[PDB]
Protein backbone atom coordinates (compact mmCIF):
# COMPACT_ATOMS: atom_id res chain seq x y z
CA UNK A 1 0.00 0.00 0.00
CA UNK A 2 3.23 2.00 0.88
CA UNK A 3 4.79 1.68 -2.84
CA UNK A 4 1.02 2.24 -4.56
CA UNK A 5 1.03 5.76 -2.45
CA UNK A 6 4.85 6.11 -3.41
CA UNK A 7 3.56 5.86 -7.38
CA UNK A 8 0.34 7.64 -6.86
CA UNK A 9 2.22 10.42 -5.63
CA UNK A 10 5.25 10.43 -8.08
CA UNK A 11 2.55 10.57 -10.93
CA UNK A 12 1.14 13.56 -9.53
CA UNK A 13 4.31 15.58 -9.48
CA UNK A 14 5.34 15.05 -12.97
CA UNK A 15 2.25 17.17 -14.13
CA UNK A 16 2.99 20.50 -14.78
CA UNK A 17 1.03 23.85 -14.98
CA UNK A 18 2.33 27.27 -15.56
CA UNK A 19 3.19 29.35 -12.05
CA UNK A 20 3.88 32.84 -11.33
CA UNK A 21 4.57 34.15 -7.88
CA UNK A 22 3.74 37.94 -7.60
CA UNK A 23 2.58 38.60 -3.95
CA UNK A 24 2.03 42.57 -3.67
CA UNK A 25 -1.66 43.72 -2.40
CA UNK A 26 -0.64 45.57 0.12
CA UNK A 27 -1.90 48.99 -1.23
CA UNK A 28 -4.93 47.89 -2.04
CA UNK A 29 -5.97 49.08 1.64
CA UNK A 30 -4.26 52.28 0.79
CA UNK A 31 -6.16 52.08 -2.45
CA UNK A 32 -10.05 53.59 -1.30
CA UNK A 33 -11.60 50.04 -2.31
CA UNK A 34 -14.97 50.68 -1.04
CA UNK A 35 -15.31 53.92 -2.78
CA UNK A 36 -14.11 53.28 -5.99
CA UNK A 37 -16.66 50.12 -6.19
CA UNK A 38 -19.38 52.54 -5.68
CA UNK A 39 -17.74 54.68 -8.39
CA UNK A 40 -17.37 52.02 -11.23
CA UNK A 41 -21.26 50.57 -10.18
CA UNK A 42 -22.32 53.86 -10.91
CA UNK A 43 -20.19 54.40 -14.34
CA UNK A 44 -20.87 50.57 -15.24
CA UNK A 45 -25.01 51.32 -16.83
CA UNK A 46 -23.02 53.92 -18.45
CA UNK A 47 -19.97 52.30 -19.64
CA UNK A 48 -21.73 49.41 -21.04
CA UNK A 49 -24.37 51.83 -23.04
CA UNK A 50 -21.09 53.83 -24.00
CA UNK A 51 -19.44 50.61 -25.40
CA UNK A 52 -20.41 51.79 -29.31
CA UNK A 53 -18.76 55.52 -28.56
CA UNK A 54 -15.70 54.07 -26.86
CA UNK A 55 -15.32 51.27 -29.17
CA UNK A 56 -15.36 54.10 -31.90
CA UNK A 57 -12.61 56.54 -30.04
CA UNK A 58 -10.37 53.07 -29.57
CA UNK A 59 -10.65 52.12 -34.11
CA UNK A 60 -9.29 55.97 -34.42
CA UNK A 61 -6.29 55.07 -32.42
CA UNK A 62 -5.79 51.66 -33.91
CA UNK A 63 -4.76 53.96 -37.21
CA UNK A 64 -0.70 54.39 -36.87
CA UNK A 65 -1.77 58.26 -37.89
CA UNK A 66 -4.19 58.37 -35.22
CA UNK A 67 -1.09 57.93 -32.57
CA UNK A 68 1.12 60.07 -34.04
CA UNK A 69 -1.54 63.13 -34.62
CA UNK A 70 -1.90 62.50 -30.90
CA UNK A 71 2.00 62.49 -30.11
CA UNK A 72 2.06 65.62 -32.10
CA UNK A 73 -0.59 67.32 -29.94
CA UNK A 74 0.98 66.36 -27.27
CA UNK A 75 4.56 67.49 -27.54
CA UNK A 76 3.30 70.82 -29.01
CA UNK A 77 1.34 71.33 -25.35
CA UNK A 78 4.46 70.37 -23.58
CA UNK A 79 6.84 72.72 -25.61
CA UNK A 80 4.56 75.77 -25.89
CA UNK A 81 5.02 76.33 -22.27
CA UNK A 82 8.40 76.99 -22.80
CA UNK A 83 8.50 77.97 -26.44
CA UNK A 84 5.27 80.49 -26.42
CA UNK A 85 6.24 84.44 -27.64
CA UNK A 86 6.17 87.25 -25.27
CA UNK A 87 2.40 88.50 -24.75
CA UNK A 88 0.80 90.78 -27.67
CA UNK A 89 0.59 93.68 -25.79
CA UNK A 90 -2.74 95.63 -26.99
CA UNK A 91 -4.28 95.34 -30.53
CA UNK A 92 -1.38 96.53 -32.10
CA UNK A 93 0.56 94.12 -30.43
CA UNK A 94 -2.10 91.34 -31.12
CA UNK A 95 -2.36 92.39 -34.95
CA UNK A 96 1.79 91.89 -35.36
CA UNK A 97 1.97 88.46 -33.13
CA UNK A 98 -1.18 87.27 -35.36
CA UNK A 99 0.60 88.62 -38.84
CA UNK A 100 3.79 87.23 -37.76
CA UNK A 101 1.97 83.78 -37.55
CA UNK A 102 0.42 84.08 -40.90
CA UNK A 103 3.98 83.74 -42.22
CA UNK A 104 5.44 81.36 -40.49
CA UNK A 105 5.17 77.79 -42.66
CA UNK A 106 5.10 75.97 -39.45
CA UNK A 107 1.56 77.78 -38.28
CA UNK A 108 0.35 77.18 -42.01
CA UNK A 109 0.87 73.34 -41.65
CA UNK A 110 -1.23 73.29 -38.71
CA UNK A 111 -3.78 76.00 -40.13
CA UNK A 112 -3.98 74.05 -43.57
CA UNK A 113 -4.55 70.44 -40.90
CA UNK A 114 -7.22 72.25 -39.03
CA UNK A 115 -8.78 73.23 -42.48
CA UNK A 116 -8.50 70.07 -42.94
CA UNK A 117 -10.19 68.45 -39.66
CA UNK A 118 -12.75 71.02 -40.51
CA UNK A 119 -13.74 69.28 -43.93
CA UNK A 120 -13.40 65.58 -43.43
CA UNK A 121 -15.76 66.21 -40.03
CA UNK A 122 -18.31 68.67 -42.05
CA UNK A 123 -18.36 65.56 -44.58
CA UNK A 124 -19.63 63.32 -41.90
CA UNK A 125 -21.63 65.63 -40.18
CA UNK B 1 -25.92 57.66 -30.52
CA UNK B 2 -25.10 61.26 -32.07
CA UNK B 3 -22.58 61.35 -29.12
CA UNK B 4 -20.86 57.98 -30.98
CA UNK B 5 -21.52 59.30 -34.22
CA UNK B 6 -20.02 62.50 -33.88
CA UNK B 7 -16.77 60.99 -32.04
CA UNK B 8 -16.35 58.54 -34.89
CA UNK B 9 -16.58 61.46 -36.97
CA UNK B 10 -13.87 63.36 -35.25
CA UNK B 11 -11.49 60.63 -35.08
CA UNK B 12 -11.55 59.63 -39.26
CA UNK B 13 -11.28 63.40 -39.81
CA UNK B 14 -7.66 63.65 -37.69
CA UNK B 15 -6.80 60.05 -38.97
CA UNK B 16 -7.66 61.35 -42.91
CA UNK B 17 -6.53 65.09 -42.28
CA UNK B 18 -2.46 63.68 -41.78
CA UNK B 19 -2.88 62.66 -45.22
CA UNK B 20 -5.39 64.79 -46.99
CA UNK B 21 -4.35 68.27 -45.90
CA UNK B 22 -3.91 71.20 -48.88
CA UNK B 23 0.46 72.13 -49.26
CA UNK B 24 1.38 75.44 -46.45
CA UNK B 25 -0.12 78.84 -46.92
CA UNK B 26 3.33 80.29 -47.80
CA UNK B 27 2.70 83.68 -46.26
CA UNK B 28 -0.30 86.45 -45.32
CA UNK B 29 -1.31 86.11 -49.36
CA UNK B 30 -1.32 81.91 -48.93
CA UNK B 31 -3.00 82.35 -45.81
CA UNK B 32 -6.02 84.70 -46.91
CA UNK B 33 -6.02 82.42 -50.25
CA UNK B 34 -6.19 79.21 -47.70
CA UNK B 35 -9.14 80.80 -45.68
CA UNK B 36 -10.95 81.57 -49.07
CA UNK B 37 -11.07 78.22 -50.57
CA UNK B 38 -12.03 76.75 -47.14
CA UNK B 39 -14.54 79.51 -47.40
CA UNK B 40 -16.13 78.33 -50.73
CA UNK B 41 -16.02 74.69 -49.36
CA UNK B 42 -19.51 72.89 -48.74
CA UNK B 43 -17.68 70.79 -46.28
CA UNK B 44 -16.30 72.96 -44.49
CA UNK B 45 -19.34 74.75 -44.60
CA UNK B 46 -21.15 72.24 -42.60
CA UNK B 47 -18.05 72.01 -39.83
CA UNK B 48 -18.14 75.88 -39.88
CA UNK B 49 -22.25 75.69 -39.10
CA UNK B 50 -21.52 72.61 -37.20
CA UNK B 51 -19.04 74.80 -34.42
CA UNK B 52 -21.43 77.63 -34.38
CA UNK B 53 -24.15 75.20 -33.34
CA UNK B 54 -22.01 73.57 -30.54
CA UNK B 55 -21.31 77.08 -29.87
CA UNK B 56 -24.90 78.30 -29.13
CA UNK B 57 -26.13 75.14 -26.80
CA UNK B 58 -23.35 75.31 -25.07
CA UNK B 59 -23.67 78.78 -24.48
CA UNK B 60 -27.30 78.29 -23.56
CA UNK B 61 -26.50 76.32 -20.92
CA UNK B 62 -23.93 78.10 -19.85
CA UNK C 1 4.26 13.97 21.64
CA UNK C 2 2.41 17.22 23.53
CA UNK C 3 5.90 18.85 23.84
CA UNK C 4 6.68 18.11 20.44
CA UNK C 5 3.64 19.44 18.86
CA UNK C 6 3.90 23.02 21.31
CA UNK C 7 7.78 22.99 19.95
CA UNK C 8 6.18 22.50 16.06
CA UNK C 9 3.33 25.56 16.92
CA UNK C 10 6.23 27.62 18.85
CA UNK C 11 7.89 27.92 15.71
CA UNK C 12 4.94 28.39 13.22
CA UNK C 13 4.14 31.00 15.95
CA UNK C 14 7.53 32.92 15.28
CA UNK C 15 6.19 33.18 11.39
CA UNK C 16 8.16 36.05 10.52
CA UNK C 17 6.82 36.56 7.27
CA UNK C 18 5.12 38.99 5.21
CA UNK C 19 1.58 40.23 7.05
CA UNK C 20 -1.31 42.73 5.83
CA UNK C 21 -4.73 43.41 7.28
CA UNK C 22 -7.32 44.58 4.88
CA UNK C 23 -11.09 44.20 5.66
CA UNK C 24 -13.55 46.00 2.98
CA UNK C 25 -14.67 44.76 -0.36
CA UNK C 26 -18.34 46.00 -0.15
CA UNK C 27 -20.47 46.81 -3.28
CA UNK C 28 -19.67 44.25 -5.85
CA UNK C 29 -23.04 42.78 -6.77
CA UNK C 30 -23.71 46.47 -7.32
CA UNK C 31 -21.32 46.82 -9.62
CA UNK C 32 -22.22 44.90 -13.43
CA UNK C 33 -19.17 43.32 -12.99
CA UNK C 34 -20.53 41.06 -16.27
CA UNK C 35 -21.56 44.35 -18.22
CA UNK C 36 -17.98 45.82 -17.83
CA UNK C 37 -16.77 42.71 -18.92
CA UNK C 38 -19.00 42.65 -21.76
CA UNK C 39 -18.02 46.60 -22.54
CA UNK C 40 -14.28 45.13 -22.22
CA UNK C 41 -14.90 42.23 -24.59
CA UNK C 42 -15.96 44.47 -27.51
CA UNK C 43 -13.30 46.94 -26.49
CA UNK C 44 -10.57 44.37 -25.88
CA UNK C 45 -9.40 43.95 -29.93
CA UNK C 46 -9.45 47.61 -29.90
CA UNK C 47 -7.78 48.56 -26.57
CA UNK C 48 -4.61 46.06 -27.39
CA UNK C 49 -4.33 47.79 -31.15
CA UNK C 50 -4.39 51.57 -29.05
CA UNK C 51 -1.63 50.44 -27.04
CA UNK C 52 1.08 52.49 -28.72
CA UNK C 53 -1.68 55.82 -29.12
CA UNK C 54 -2.25 55.16 -25.59
CA UNK C 55 1.47 55.36 -24.43
CA UNK C 56 2.39 58.26 -26.96
CA UNK C 57 -0.49 59.81 -24.76
CA UNK C 58 0.57 58.55 -20.80
CA UNK C 59 4.20 59.74 -22.16
CA UNK C 60 2.84 63.27 -22.75
CA UNK C 61 1.46 63.18 -19.36
CA UNK C 62 4.64 61.66 -17.88
CA UNK C 63 6.29 65.73 -18.44
CA UNK C 64 5.48 67.75 -15.50
CA UNK C 65 4.61 70.66 -18.49
CA UNK C 66 1.91 68.59 -19.63
CA UNK C 67 0.41 67.99 -15.62
CA UNK C 68 0.59 71.86 -15.87
CA UNK C 69 -1.18 72.56 -18.71
CA UNK C 70 -4.07 70.40 -18.38
CA UNK C 71 -4.16 71.59 -14.64
CA UNK C 72 -3.88 75.28 -16.30
CA UNK C 73 -7.00 74.02 -18.54
CA UNK C 74 -9.13 72.29 -16.22
CA UNK C 75 -9.26 75.52 -13.61
CA UNK C 76 -9.95 77.26 -16.69
CA UNK C 77 -13.27 75.76 -17.13
CA UNK C 78 -14.05 75.42 -13.92
CA UNK C 79 -13.04 79.25 -12.98
CA UNK C 80 -15.30 80.56 -16.32
CA UNK C 81 -18.24 79.24 -15.14
CA UNK C 82 -18.17 81.94 -12.92
CA UNK C 83 -16.30 84.83 -14.20
CA UNK C 84 -17.13 84.98 -17.81
CA UNK C 85 -18.14 88.76 -18.74
CA UNK C 86 -21.72 89.40 -19.82
CA UNK C 87 -23.03 88.20 -23.47
CA UNK C 88 -21.94 90.47 -26.28
CA UNK C 89 -25.33 91.83 -27.36
CA UNK C 90 -25.69 91.98 -30.97
CA UNK C 91 -22.29 92.67 -33.67
CA UNK C 92 -21.42 95.91 -32.33
CA UNK C 93 -21.19 94.37 -28.68
CA UNK C 94 -19.22 91.30 -30.03
CA UNK C 95 -16.74 93.31 -31.46
CA UNK C 96 -16.00 95.53 -28.39
CA UNK C 97 -15.96 92.26 -26.91
CA UNK C 98 -12.95 91.32 -28.96
CA UNK C 99 -11.32 94.50 -28.56
CA UNK C 100 -11.42 94.42 -24.71
CA UNK C 101 -9.78 90.90 -24.76
CA UNK C 102 -7.47 91.73 -27.29
CA UNK C 103 -5.76 94.91 -24.89
CA UNK C 104 -6.07 91.95 -22.11
CA UNK C 105 -2.38 91.03 -21.14
CA UNK C 106 -3.39 86.88 -19.60
CA UNK C 107 -6.00 86.57 -23.37
CA UNK C 108 -2.77 87.45 -24.17
CA UNK C 109 -0.34 84.82 -22.84
CA UNK C 110 -3.44 82.50 -24.12
CA UNK C 111 -3.03 83.44 -27.47
CA UNK C 112 0.61 83.62 -27.73
CA UNK C 113 0.45 79.81 -26.93
CA UNK C 114 -1.97 78.69 -28.66
CA UNK C 115 -0.33 80.31 -32.17
CA UNK C 116 2.62 78.25 -30.15
CA UNK C 117 0.77 74.65 -30.07
CA UNK C 118 -0.36 75.19 -33.81
CA UNK C 119 3.82 75.87 -34.82
CA UNK C 120 5.24 72.91 -32.85
CA UNK C 121 2.33 70.69 -33.94
CA UNK C 122 2.36 72.33 -37.54
CA UNK C 123 6.34 71.28 -37.17
CA UNK C 124 5.26 67.62 -36.72
CA UNK C 125 2.49 67.24 -39.52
Amino acid sequence: IANNLTSAIGELKALNAADTPIPALAALKDVDLAGLANSLATLSGGLVKATPALNAVLDSLTDQRGAEVLSALGDALVAARTSAPPAPRGVRGMWKTLRAAAKDPDVGRGVSYLIEVARVFGSKV
